[PDB]
């Protein structure tokens, strides 16, 4: 779901981003 220059229409390759940006 769009962040910046995205609008991705996955929530799994930007829930990997998420996923890599937690501690």
């Amino acid at each position: 779901y769009r962040v910046x220059s995205y609008d991705f229409s996955r929530s799994d390759e930007l829930a990997k981003l998420l996923r890599q940006h937690a501690g």
